């Protein structure tokens, strides 16, 4: 086809990065986080209690405010790795990028508060495959593809880094304004699943892990670099932090000078020296400065898996090929 | 009539202020804010499932302990700028100030979390009109002016700074010994809502916002000035702060400085002086101050509006007038 | 008999202290705190909607995957200072500290986030007695000391400062190796209940409470020594610290100097300095530093009583005596 | 049967401003009010923007304003710290709840230093006529002829680092004082100034035996001395000029002594913590003290001031009826 | 049709550097990119873990790196703050994402100080092959002649204390720095230094009326000067050197002078804000100022050398075809 | 076959207390416990409060005390930073879990400096008898005499900025130290002293070439010198007096030599991280160093004693059977 198209995002705290799109006729606007890790559309209901506090903070779909509507009803719970939501399934136009496609998506009337009450987006557009769409319910990305438009089954994610562009999507390519050197791609390890093999971690110089190859989700829509608890510790351990319930966190003295980690996916090095992993707000002895690597159990559906969320994306410039069933990588500039 | 009557409040974190009624006979006392925003009564339940934590942390009321209850039993559920209480209807008398009524109230069994477990208050008493009052029960005011007994239709808040006296209302009059020069008063724009006209909204110097007239709605309840989102959003973009999920915050350096709004309400000008709007609590370049104005949309029912609560009464001693449908400003001393 | 044992405790943030139990054959391992406060285990289930997030962030009991479950099915709401759980009820074995015994516990499928979501610890082990099991099911130590095997029917807990050994609870005896002196009993006030005669509390140098003999419940399971609102704002009062919602704090400057606290148990008097009370990380005039005293109101049941918790034991050493019924105390070393 | 407090905000300790409305509809700004002097300026759109100082403050805008009477004559203010030049104008000035018309001045000539620090625009006199520039009657007087105040008496009241401080014209408000005040009598009308009988550090009268002068200034943030005094006070404090300020350790706070203004015949104590800047306690960092020598002017100056720190100490009442200043505890 | 930008960090203000890779796989190091010199230097697995600036940064470990290529020749690098002395060897580097063949240095020697205190590994010079120790070749005049570039030009941004900074390698980005930019042409190639027509602090030229040099230096943190132009300076500024540093009052830190850089016959300003370090604005703390004296030798020096400092002001770009050095403010 | 700890408070690492009862019921106090001296001394009722440093500290009650055993005879004791006066009485302090009766003494008068900075009340001399000012038999003489502990020993570790420390009396406790000790001894007995043969600043035996004193004391803060020992150190240490302290910069912190005490025949030695009080690693800011000069007078002095700085280092161990000192890494 020969249609070339991006959404463009707002960056939050480094922590979520948005976009928006339009479902129904006329459009009510949400904003929401494009996500390879998971396959569904979701937006708050109108129809959810007010009694969640979510919902009452964030926008909600009314349906009958909308000519193009089309009612469905079957239930639809997702589970992430760090929360469910649950609602129903219905259909209508939705815009992604001036790209109109009708989909399927679901009205969630169940939002849990913690953590969608400091989110700062409504819902999630799932870049994921058929496969692992829950009520398996086709994704906008295979239905645009339908639409016969781009010139290539690929989309490709810049996440800026903060305080102009807090991000950006293209649907059908990927500006070679934002990448430099050449793209590397490493090939989906099963398909139906943003999965690759990942053949090591260094931190400093050596593989502490990862060792006799592991799994790396490669996920949009997680915004810290995450790996199962054990071997989260460990790296831990090794780097020098403490864990304050939910993250790890260094003295921000010690801070500028934790070493490298690296990655090591298809015969090249993704290393990322220390300042792009921790979030050193203050360079001093007295104050707690947390890292931007987590642990996240993600179950056999397809974890264990590392998941390499915004903190690396932001580094290396992603593109996501359909045609090929492959991930690659290039610099972000 | 020839009685006048004042509760006293409590001023927490210029945040929340409120003051002691006794529902019951033995009376059960409960701590609750004093409300122009709605018309309702509710405290907490008994019958409220503990699983609901904010019903773990705040008084009950019990009322198979009280003589003078009366059953009614119909559901009612609340609708807040921020929040969903849910919970049935009941009567026995209420002590407010010594002036005692018997009055419809309701019993909450569904108390959300966030907010209220961070409310230092178990409930609310609306101070509104029977037209906002859900379940069309009368309303306090209503009814003690039933009593016949106040020297006018009038009840007053006084709000004070912070760390003697947080507050105080006073029914059937003024406190004249805090307030100065004379009181300005602002008709009520339609009636049953103490909505009033708002000329224009100066930050600096300029109309930046409010411009072809908007409304106000003076609201004892609210602790921000508050107003849509979208003209929050360009007032927050000409002073100079950011958005940190729920409140824009400046660095406190700059804190000092920020210029005067403006209030343009019946040919007066309330402004403020940047310390009545920013909470100061450091002058240091690398700390965050946040600004005690917020966004808030409130629906059609009577939103879009601008909410004007502590931050504003604090600096104008309200009183807010019954016989003649009206509220003046004076200053607060 | 003559076994001892001992489970090891891990010290969190000197505010909870859980050791670790495996509950099925093959073992589901789950952390928890060990609970004089109460007499019931429970863990949470798989059954558990993860819609309730404390349940996606703690390890659930799956049962059918548990060759020595047996089905129970009643129902069991357990009420707490602070919190509810609510679920239902099974066994299994359990193992702790290489002490196996098949027990009854709960298996819970309604687990409020607020507080659970900020717990490290999965579940609960009270060591309480018959008499305060809800549900009239036998507690684990009832079971353990039916199996022939302690040398003595006494459990001791030791909590540690903070940051080797978190803790460490020896079942069958004493560790001598971390108390000195010699120890001190006060017998059992009533029985089937922690609860000691309290005498009198000295802040200072004076009774400002407790003066004609209060209660003092020895709760390993809570973390802050609290009593009711009433003595707590009193004493608060005296050493001259604010509110902050759910703590006192004093400014820290002021900190390294807030007078010794005295619990008159027994002709001995137990103190507290300064230190041992408040958590200070500055020793600054400009931040806030809470202490390690707390408002509680436990209700007649057992309250209203004063709980002594980690605060306390992390000082004295506590064995509870089951053969004598009685609480000794002696000075950890 | 009245009287009209104003509410201060306390920048750092060191500056005390609060508001006013100059015109109609009235055009406000932050002002300081001294003791100190006698005339009210506020900065002037005629105010060069070359001047930062200008261009960092709200400038009056006379035409913008009804009342306005224009009167041009030029007038310059030479404070202890600080020369504005500007240009005699008319309106009304309203404070607290009080409206009243005055003569105050446009300033046009703004200094960065001091005032690109001023945090407030201006300044409002409590002093007397004969301290004006211009002869040019203050707005005490002018006030206290409409007849409406309570009483020939304005108090202060000003906040340690809530609210911060109030002036109360008309009277005091008991609502920040413990106990009775005691009047020590105005040594010569024209200036707010008494007799002082003694600066006694620690122990022992040290200084000032045998009587010297204290300006009460309700615009100065420090206790002032001359130079020389300050130096036999400081050290004897124990304290050392560091660079600019005088600095003890944060440890050593606590340790030193109390100074003791005799006057009055009643002896008016301060101590470590009512005089030195605690940001800490820390034996491994400095502390400055909020007292600081100042040298002003033969007729008026040389002598002591008793400033904000002072203030912060005891709050103020200034008498016009008895022209006697009162302090009781601040509270 | 190439440009190739790099990504640095800002370490307080005083360090931006940023990453290369030498070797294949390539190992990965912080470097800071100078305009001050012309050699390549990374620290040496045979370096001495005697010394502790060895013992912590990172170390070139040559086989573990396929394209090494042994030199041997012994370098001494003498700055003016430092000598490193260590062997030329050989490999690639890649730089963005450009990848070069250079001769690089393996540093076995390293200084405490200034060593242990720099953050990243090591230098890249940006300076010319006449400025090279051992006249070996540079990076960018190696580069420039694969063809690949767009310009013979290469900027730096650098932000204020987030991004921390870019080098465009062959070109500029707009994207930081408003306005057209203007050149000041090289005083005579070799040397990244221009002729600096009058400093002015304040309102009058003070001092280098009738020119002098400023070396604009990527490398350095401040504005340096020499040592009695910096005193002039200063003394003028109302600072005054405390121990070590200058030092202003927090509080007097927004009323000092603007120092304007005359030169190129364009005035580049910066202010109080531009130039000192307001970890405050507390009349009762110090302040230093990001402007240093430093006496650097005969032909280079003695000159004005702008840094960090005045590179966090105005954009720069550095371009060899016409060997001529632009500003735009920064953006 | 006992041992007794007790567990000490860390205040800013510059004092490390723990706690004593006096009396029946105990009546409990913050004691320093120092090698220092041999005497007990907590103040008293019948300390005026006319003494601030008695009014803000807790004072011994006599009759809340039944085993009060008067004895009234005067003491005065003059340390090397303070004399306080008091007189000699007698009961049961319980120290751990042993309970000893001692002679301790009711201060009545105490200096407010430097008392009104010390944080604990009184203290507690672990020195010999020979240095009790009355010859009055010490507190651990008088245990060691109750045939309870398990050996002549008592030993001290104090955390860095958690525990803070701990006396162990009777023996060691392992799991704060590594390693095995070695002794270094008592120079002659009477004072807890040794040879130290040389301080060598970085690299080369800079100072006490050719031996001088140390003493070992728990209740010092410091590693002190005399004043000019400690000006040539600090010469070399690249650090300047400021005003009070000498001060190095947070940056040069990480940069500063190692010293080594030679002691023993073993070099004790302490990193820049050992010694320096880095609240930061600014270049903007100035660093303490915890090393001071203390001229201590003739049989005892003038001598180098080794506070808690360098006891923060290495665990050690007082051991009166040998009348030897040991020395572990802390751990
Ligand atoms: C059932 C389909 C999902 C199955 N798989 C997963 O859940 C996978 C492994 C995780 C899924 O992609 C995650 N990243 C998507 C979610 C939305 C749950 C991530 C997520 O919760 N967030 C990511 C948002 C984000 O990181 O944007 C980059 C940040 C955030 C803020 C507040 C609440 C949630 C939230």
């Amino acid at each position: 086809g020969n249609t070339t198209s991006s959404v463009i995002l707002t960056n939050y705290m480094d922590t979520q990065y948005y976009g928006e799109i339009g479902i129904g006729t006329p459009p009510q606007t949400f904003k929401v986080v494009f996500d390879t890790g998971s396959s569904n559309v979701w937006v708050p209901s109108s129809k959810c209690s007010r009694l969640y506090t979510a919902c009452v903070y964030h926008k909600l779909f009314d349906a009958s405010d909308s000519s193009s509507y089309k009612h469905n009803g079957t239930e639809l719970t997702l589970r992430y790795s760090t929360g469910t939501v649950s609602g129903f399934l219905s259909q209508d136009i939705i815009t992604v990028g001036g790209i109109t496609v009708t989909q399927m998506f679901g009205e969630v009337t169940e939002m849990p508060a913690l953590p969608f009450m400091l989110a700062e987006f409504d819902g999630v557009v799932g870049m994921g495959f058929i496969e692992q769409a829950i009520g398996r319910v086709t994704p906008i990305f295979d239905n645009i593809i339908s639409q016969g438009v781009l010139k290539e089954d690929v989309f490709s994610f810049y996440y800026n880094r903060d305080s102009s562009l807090g991000g950006q999507i293209v649907l059908g390519g990927s500006d070679p304004q934002h990448y430099e050197g050449n793209f590397h791609y490493i090939n989906l390890i099963k398909t139906g699943v943003w999965q690759i093999q990942m053949k090591g971690v260094s931190v400093g110089s050596s593989t502490l892990l990862c060792e006799d190859g592991c799994l790396a989700l490669v996920d949009t829509g997680a915004s810290y670099i995450s790996g199962s608890t054990s071997s989260i510790e460990k790296l831990m351990e090794a780097l020098g932090a403490k864990k304050r319930l939910f993250d790890y966190v260094v003295k921000c003295n010690e801070g500028p000078t934790l070493p490298d980690i690296s990655f090591h996916l298809g015969g090249k090095e993704y290393t990322l020296t220390s300042a792009d992993y921790v979030f050193q707000e203050s360079y001093s002895s007295k104050k707690l400065c947390t890292l931007a690597i987590h642990a996240m159990d993600i179950p056999p559906p397809t974890g264990p898996t590392w998941a390499l969320g915004a903190t690396f994306i932001r580094k290396f410039y992603t593109e996501f090929d359909r045609r090929n069933n492959r991930i690659g990588f290039a610099l972000a500039r």
